């Protein structure tokens, strides 16, 4: 299978060779988020997580309230059953038994290297569903479903506050920071300690601007390695890139994937993992020029640590 491309591997995260061999065999260009969550749950790295007598029976009961079911003709007798379900309880923000809370902390300690390896395997194959693993990576940091309200990321945003936001058509983090003092204090019925934690989050939440330059557009030759420059600007230089997350109990640094690809062909042409630590920065990507004709290409700038802060740009090329 490893006729894989070295230049299409963005990170240096590591796990056992056993797990890498298993992941490579288990993932394809059609893998879904649910498939990837299952595959991740099978990592031998989780064998250090406790599995007690009675846990499976307790997990079966818990599973009633979770949206995704464990694969049908697969034994529920291993730690993978626990990992698959507790990670969903994490996304759903279910209150857990103290003992399952302990196991969840142990699980979360191992997830970042594992999800990054999933991204790297898919991207090394040129598979655009690497972006599906990126979606899952975001959920693992903020502890929120990709189908739930993205405002849930902000500390102390309970159901009452979410409904007050809906009533005035406030939907994004940027809508929150745009609010006038009196309307802001109307919705944010929170204590002093709580308000400071909202403030910490909103000030650190990224707002990036994506541009590019492609030298000699509409004069490209098929097959030749082509360079493209990607620039990303922030309003001011960040004082630190330490991620604010209520739910992820370990230190995390803000990182981004820069992705070039073509949606209609489900193909990833190039990828790069970057830190946007400056007011402005640019990066050079290299790809093989596709066949003769018109192609619609997209650049994505995807954050590993927050939801709804990603940026994308589409453009047309003509290969002679």
């Amino acid at each position: 299978i490893s006729t894989l491309s070295n230049g299409l591997i963005a990170s240096h995260y590591g796990v056992s060779f056993f797990t890498i061999q298993s992941f490579v065999s288990s993932l394809s260009n059609t893998s879904t988020l649910k498939n990837m969550l299952y595959v991740l749950s099978t990592a031998v790295e989780f064998e250090s997580v406790p599995l007690r007598k009675g846990d499976r029976a307790l997990l079966v009961k818990l599973s009633k309230r979770l949206p995704l079911r464990f694969p049908e003709h697969t034994s529920s007798g291993s730690v993978s059953f626990k990992v698959f379900l507790l990670l969903q309880a994490y996304f759903s923000r279910l209150e857990l038994p103290v003992d399952f809370q302990n196991d969840l902390k142990d699980i979360l300690e191992k997830v970042v290297p594992l999800i990054n390896v999933v991204v790297d395997i898919l991207s090394a194959n040129g598979y655009l569903n690497a972006t599906t693993a990126m979606d899952l990576a975001q959920m693992l940091i903020q502890g929120v479903w990709d189908v739930d309200n993205p405002l849930r990321q902000i500390p102390h945003f309970n159901n009452k506050i979410l409904e007050k936001c809906k009533e005035i058509n406030v939907e994004t983090v940027y809508d929150i920071m745009a609010l006038e003092d009196e309307e802001r204090d109307e919705i944010l019925t929170l204590t002093d300690s709580q308000l400071a934690q909202v403030a910490a989050f909103v000030n650190n939440y990224p707002n990036v601007e994506l541009t590019y330059s492609l030298n000699n557009s509409d004069s490209l030759i098929s097959g030749v390695k082509q360079k493209i420059t990607i620039q990303l600007t922030r309003d001011v230089e960040p004082e630190n890139l330490q991620v604010t997350s209520e739910k992820y109990p370990f230190d995390k640094l803000e990182s981004w994937w820069l992705v070039l690809g073509e949606v209609s062909k489900k193909e990833l042409y190039a990828i790069k993992k970057v830190t946007l630590n400056k007011e402005t920065q640019q990066y050079e990507l290299e790809f093989d020029t596709p066949t003769s004709g018109k192609h619609n290409l997209t650049i994505w700038c995807v954050c590993d640590s927050y939801l709804d802060a990603d940026k994308e740009l589409s453009f047309e090329i003509n290969v002679k």
